[PDB]
């Protein structure tokens, strides 16, 4: 049941995103721009296939996947990873693997807001998105 995640979402709060980016090795100038960017995330489904778009003034990404089926992904910061997205506890959990490393991108709904928790190494970032009409 992915349906309450679907729609267009705008970033309205960010905590520790610089720590997360730095853990991934993102360079200072990119982190600087990213710290001032408010992406729009669009999540849509067509049958079993989800498409997740991230749009900003800096950098755009798009992925399509089936829940529970691995896919190749090239992230915004140009990591080539093996990914899987699943529902776990009502949360949409995206796991990326590369070079023996892992990062998780966990989405959940709290009071109608989309909370994205990003973990890599010891870095834990929390970003909050609110839905666009
Ligand atoms: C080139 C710009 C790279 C910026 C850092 C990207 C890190 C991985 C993706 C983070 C996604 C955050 C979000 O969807 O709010």
């Amino acid at each position: 049941m992915v349906d309450a995640f679907l729609g267009t979402w705008k970033l309205v709060d960010s905590k520790n995103f610089d720590d997360y980016m730095k853990s991934l090795g993102v360079g200072f100038a990119t982190r600087q721009v990213a710290s001032m960017t408010k992406p729009t995330t669009i999540i849509e489904k067509n049958g079993d296939i989800l498409t997740l778009k991230t749009h900003s003034t800096f950098k755009n990404t798009e992925i399509s996947f089936k829940l529970g089926v691995e896919f190749d992904e090239t992230t915004a910061d140009d990591r080539k990873v093996k990914s899987i997205v699943t529902l776990d506890g009502g949360k949409l959990v995206h796991l990326q693997k590369w070079d023996g490393q892992e990062t998780t991108l966990v989405r959940e709904l709290i009071d109608g807001k989309l909370i994205l928790t990003l973990t890599h190494g010891t870095a834990v970032c929390t970003r909050t998105y609110e839905k666009e009409a």
